[PDB]
């Protein structure tokens, strides 16, 4: 038969060598397109963007210059272009606040420097957080275009603390707004006056006894929903009082923490010997009291902020939507007719899309006389509308795509676009036009408004997209919609799950769905909102990443047929490395007739007629795909490092995993460890019997959070499978995650007992190994998210049976290994643990 | 020639650990304690005294109350056992789960405590009253004085309360039993017994809704004081009652410790209930950081005839505390003259190299008031010649060791003058007992005036010393070590280290002719005693290393004309020493001379069935630290059946008492001032080259270093500085970074950081951890993760570092324990986990 190849024992310093030897950069992101209006000069746009070029240590501003002609022989490289002039954006030794420290875990931004910035297109400002504060600088518009970097300038403050969250005011640029101390304050960026709009955070000595915030995204919301904001400016300006001043509108949201559990998380600062205390929801247990409110301000023609107002809705938030647990999102119609939300309930399975009028809110007051007054004041036909609803016996998915039509005047109906997954199962693209009927409602009136109370008839729902493939819509994906032409562009799978394309298709006479970018890679896209250009960042599984802006051609009166005309690179993809070895892409349908995509690291220089040692690469939980036609080489070199050696690594993406649509992702329903282990077996059989080079007596099962979870499980239910687990950061215990997420798929605890009591590998000690070195453990000591309690209680559990166990601690990380040093002593552990014990 | 160790599996380590515990003939905390003789007042009765200790029967799962009847006769021929009789009738003390309030946990950690029940009891003599914490409350009962002596177990009442959260530290009024006091919140309170009064006397703690804005206690011992001096209480009834009001009321009082922690460094710690992913706050104070602010401030409170608390008052010196005594860091003791003409306190300097004894008349401390009219009036109102004096002072280039003995002498009226009974080490370098007598004469102050104090200010002159004891030998002073006086026969007992440095024995000798000393226990054991109030009897606990520990009552008889040579008479025994077990072979005791010429003991287990010839792997078990002595004749079989185990498999295991450790008199511990970890390696080598020189079954090619707390330490230090000697390390619950350890005790041997950094640096081993190697498999790091005392924090630096300098390590973590492993099953999953490294990475 097969010989079995044995990789080469090295010294724990042989190992740090080949280690530090493998590991011997940000591409342009956040793209601005701004056309230049002057026929004599050589450039169309200026782009601006972030990025870290080559020589830079962090993430700063940039542009390049789109120029009106290029030579079709000849690749046009832009030069990127500082904005900047020898700022350092990054604070001391990359120590950041706690509050931009935690907002860069919940984001997952590894890169120092600026990571994000507001722009005001008509002014030219851009508004961003930089050195502990807040900077501006403006470029375009009435100052005309920088051609070198230029000093931005602090904008001074008498608050203390943290200015969170900072957003230019679209109606009036004059105007910003920020979180300080978990209210929402507004700035004059010119005259330098400050004004406090929202009074919840009491400023008390106990911060237990202060539990409300206004404009804030609590923990949950960050960590499982993607909202990093509570808050969000109307567009416009309105003129209410007969004095003529301007009044400024912001929706935010409320919370009251009160009932939330607290748990401590150790700090950064470990001589310290202190925690930072988290409202941490844990599935079961109470998520925050929420509201959506509006707050007001009025300016004068000098700027001056002359009077601030908090109003609520004239009946309170619980009483008109009873049902609603989370506010998933909310924004505005662009003429600032309405406000409007995305309502989830509780069990995720019943979503809404509301407008609410600023009629609807009230001045805020402890007068009952002057409240009652208000509340008999709305007029009758104002009320909550219910737009849209979507209802499933899996869960809800938050898709970000919400496009309402401008209205006429005098029409009694709204016209939007919907990404909605419920309906088929499959993420596609709806036009929905709503008719908003008034009922007639006497504010001053209390009543119990049911779910149906505010629903509006659907007057037309028609399909833009259909098939057994997904428009993108989480996670950074969106649509952008050409209302000249009645053209959306959008992101999908439709040539493959594989690959992320760009498509656009008519919402006025949906049918022929056109492809912009280019088969065999995987592209992320950001279009010009003038729909002239776009760039395209893409990779493929053998060609690292690379920047290319296009320009769409061809004749005016065949818009859906505009060619992307490849225009300019930002960014030629790097040479790929000799050693470095691309992963094969297979696929293989399981016994029960499932398509399941997998990825083999061969060997490197495989002899035929050799078995080799195996590590299965595992995440295997819902919201990633690890398998697709992308360039893997930065994020997963240490993948490469075990082939080099002469491990084999094997990647499965089974049931649970995304871009497959909800029915696939849905069979880990209420059962989570379950279906998970049972295709990550079968794709291991089937790489085995195709390949005919896996030792299927020395595999090792290995991820990190969900991927530590299913490490276990794997050692506890196929203990003939799989030789050693190693779990990073594993989730030992269910009842101890968080709302948001555990409960979507694995429903409240009380309601699911088995399917709890079966996934909590902490519970299952007892079928770990009795054996030494088949099980080891690695956590961040400062895991805010998967906490070092999952850890910690493993090991109890693992004590009271009478296990052995492995253990190592990285005692200055979060969930992830950000440290160099701590990365490289992971992966001489994870080389020394495999030679040592996968190795009979 | 070399041993080679039987390889087990896993399941079969696990089954030598399980039945090595299960089947260790020994029983872990069954010895009765806290002895109090009560003689009996029936002439025609068989019995001479009831004798109450805390005590753990074999048919009980808890401490509680019990007695034995002590008859007047036994058969000279016979060995009478004494019947445990319960005072408490089925009452269960140990709260629900055996889980304690944060407060009573922490307590029971810095007591060591690990016994379920009543740990503690307060006893009046007099009126037979017994007040004790059980069951999350408080409780009394009385036996013998007015009610008589019970002949069967009685239910004790519960004392109600209206205070919410815990009632600690109770007291019983010593001059009116009809009084006790407590600590709740963080003040302290006072109760009527008999009518159920409470009456709250200090208002330090506001009960703020941020208890970091709430900084002051009174009457409470903090964390360095409970950790590092042993004290844990911060409050002392006055013993006598006084008469001063115009209106037939009675005056009580009690001195308290108040304390400001607003300036002390906070730190947290995970709280026991992991599920709750919590910490607790500690005021811990760091090494070089500030220490609690302190004052000894006085409680008065006035009773009427009907036992009513008519009126408080809080009094405070007339001079702040920080002007009269500027260079005072802690309060190590403090406690009243038995005529309650003064309270005394004995205050240590920052250094703790400066201790000075101080009588504080009461009519020193006026009442506290905001109103600086009336406060002026109060200060000029102070006599000119009421004063602070200094009896004593002990100053040491070495350390101050605080002694808990001192016995003031009641005055006699217009005696100016204090004689006292002192144990100090400073004077020769060993604990000696000593009478003083001091001469307290006032040249005169006006209080109302700033006061600036000069050199010797308060200094009394010493009249006259007399040293009782002398010679290269210690007075046992500390860790629950007391002297016993007979005031009738001018006679002092105390134990001490007279016979030998390795067994505790208990002597007499007189105070008033100081001559001969009499030894009262028997050679061959180590003993801990318990003297009768009336000197009639005693109670020794003692053992040997081959003997498991007795509690033995013994009568003291003779002639009433020659007290000194009362002859130990057996009377008695409450507990029969339990068998040497079989397969438990005791260690064997050796001294050798180092190259310097001091004499070290050591220990050896020899390996089980030892064959000649043979060179076994070696364990070098190490504490090493101050104020502890390992190597000693007493039982070892109870605390360290391991050592035993290891031996049974075939491990030789090697202990040494080297230089700093205790017993053998100040120079000898003082041999690591300001180099902690420099010259505990040296003699820990010096010992383990001898035993292989003497004994020849040592493979020096194999030797592993293992220790906690202190040991940890040395077990890291071994592996940096002798990685030759020492092939594996396994470091328990190290100390890695001295800076991060607390005031009392590292500023003690080490100085504070900024005068000490040469000496902070070498003895910090997370500083050194490029040194450790780049093996892998020859370190494995043990910690408690609720560790209050070394933090977990230690092990976490320490890794921290490791990943920095590219070292590989092993760690174990015990999620449920803090310190000590007090889990049985932590405690066998440790003792697997050691011998599977062993067996895997101490052979080649
Ligand atoms: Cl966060
Ligand atoms: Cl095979
Ligand atoms: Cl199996
Ligand atoms: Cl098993
Ligand atoms: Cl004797
Ligand atoms: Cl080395
Ligand atoms: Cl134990
Ligand atoms: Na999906
Ligand atoms: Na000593």
């Amino acid at each position: 038969p097969a010989a079995r190849f044995q990789v080469q024992k090295h010294s724990w310093d042989g190992l740090r060598s080949i280690i530090h030897g493998s590991r011997k950069n940000k591409a342009p992101h956040d793209f601005q397109f701004v056309q230049k209006t002057d026929e004599s000069g050589p450039h169309s746009h200026r782009l601006y963007y972030l990025g870290m070029p080559y020589g830079s240590r962090e993430n700063s501003l940039l542009y390049s210059e789109i120029p009106k002609k290029v030579r079709k022989e000849a690749l046009l490289l832009l030069s990127w272009k500082q904005m900047l002039d020898h700022f350092q954006a990054t604070p001391h030794h990359g120590v950041y606040s706690r509050e931009e420290e935690l907002l860069r875990e919940r984001k997952r931004l590894g890169v120092f420097g600026i990571t994000s910035y507001d722009f005001h297109s008509e002014s030219g400002l851009f508004l961003f957080q930089a050195s502990n504060s807040l900077f501006h600088c403006r470029d375009g518009g009435k100052n005309g275009f920088m051609v070198s970097p230029m000093k931005p300038l602090e904008i001074k403050t008498q608050c203390s603390g943290p200015r969170m969250d900072p957003k230019i005011c679209p109606a009036d640029p004059a105007f910003f707004s920020f979180i300080n101390n978990s209210d929402l304050w507004v700035a004059n960026i010119e005259t330098g006056e400050e004004r406090r709009l929202t009074f919840c955070h009491q400023g008390l000595s106990n911060v237990l006894d202060d539990p409300k915030s206004a404009g804030v995204a609590t923990f949950v919301i960050q960590e499982e929903f993607d909202r990093f904001t509570g808050y969000w400016w109307c567009p416009t300006a309105s003129w209410e009082g007969s004095e003529g001043l301007k009044t400024l509108r912001i929706l935010y949201e409320e919370v009251d923490e009160s009932e939330v559990e607290v748990i401590h998380v150790p700090s950064p600062a470990l001589e310290e010997r202190k925690t930072d205390s988290y409202r941490y929801p844990r599935t079961g247990s109470k998520n925050p009291k929420i509201a959506l409110k509006l707050a007001e301000f009025q300016t004068d023609s000098q700027g001056k902020i002359v009077s601030t107002q908090e109003k609520e809705l004239v009946q309170p938030f619980s009483s008109l939507f009873p049902k609603v647990e989370y506010i998933a999102r909310a924004g505005w119609t662009r003429d600032g007719k309405y406000a409007w939300a995305m309502f989830l309930d509780r069990p995720q399975q019943w979503l809404q899309l509301v407008l609410l009028p600023p009629a609807l809110f009230i001045p805020s007051t402890e007068n009952e006389e002057q409240r009652l007054a208000s509340a008999r004041a709305v007029p009758r036909n104002v009320q909550p509308y219910v737009v849209y609803e979507e209802v499933t016996n899996v869960w809800i998915n938050v898709h970000d795509i919400f496009y309402p039509f401008p209205q006429s005047e005098g029409e009694d109906e709204l016209c939007f676009l919907r990404a909605n997954e419920c309906k088929t199962g499959f993420c596609h693209l709806y036009k929905v036009t709503a008719v908003l009927k008034s009922q007639g409602y006497d504010w001053s009136e209390p009543f119990s408004p049911g779910e149906d109370e505010f629903k509006c008839p659907i007057k037309e729902e028609i399909a833009l997209t259909s098939g057994e493939w997904e428009v993108l819509a989480r996670h950074g994906s969106k649509i952008w919609v050409n209302e000249e032409t009645k053209l959306v562009y959008f992101q999908g799978t439709k040539d493959t799950p594989l690959e992320h394309h760009l498509y656009v298709v008519s919402y006025e006479a949906a049918g022929e769905i056109v492809r912009l970018t280019t088969p065999g890679f995987s592209h992320s896209c950001s279009m010009s909102q003038n729909f002239d250009m776009f760039v395209s960042h893409y990779s493929s599984v053998s060609t690292p990443p690379c920047v290319h802006v296009y320009k769409l051609s061809g004749p005016d009166d065949d818009p859906l047929h505009k060619q992307p005309r490849f225009w300019a690179s930002m960014m030629e993809a790097a040479s790929c490395p000799p050693d470095y070895v691309p992963p094969e892409i297979f696929h293989f349908h399981t016994r029960s007739d499932v398509r399941l995509y997998g990825m083999i690291y061969k060997p490197h220089a495989l002899q035929p007629g050799k078995k080799h040692p195996t590590v299965l690469f595992v995440y295997g939980g819902p919201q990633v795909q690890l398998v697709n036609n992308s360039f893997k080489g930065i994020k997963y070199l240490r993948l490469n490092t075990l082939a080099s050696l002469g491990y084999a690594v094997v990647v499965i993406d089974g049931r649970g995993s995304c871009q497959r649509g909800l029915r696939f992702e849905g069979a880990l329903k209420n059962q989570m460890g379950q279906v998970e282990i049972e295709d990550q077996v079968e794709g291991l059989q089937f790489v085995a019997e195709k390949y005919g080079f896996i030792d299927l007596s020395r595999v090792a099962i290995h991820g990190w959070s969900y991927g530590g979870f299913l490490s276990l499980m794997g050692l506890i239910h196929k203990p003939q499978v799989f030789k050693v687990a190693i779990a990073g950061a594993p989730v030992t215990v269910w009842m101890a995650y968080d709302t948001g997420y555990t409960e979507r798929y694995m429903d409240v605890p009380e309601n699911n007992q088995h399917g709890y009591e079966a996934g909590s590998v902490a519970l299952h000690v007892e079928k770990l190994p009795n054996e030494p070195n088949r099980l080891l453990i690695l956590h961040g000591f400062l895991d805010e998210n998967v906490h070092f309690f999952h850890t910690n209680f493993l090991v109890s559990q693992l004590i009271r049976a009478g296990k052995p166990y492995q253990l190592q601690i990285y005692p200055n990380e979060r969930h992830s290994i950000r440290c160099p040093e701590s990365g490289e002593h992971y992966e001489v552990t994870l080389l020394h643990f495999l030679q040592e014990y996968l190795h009979h």
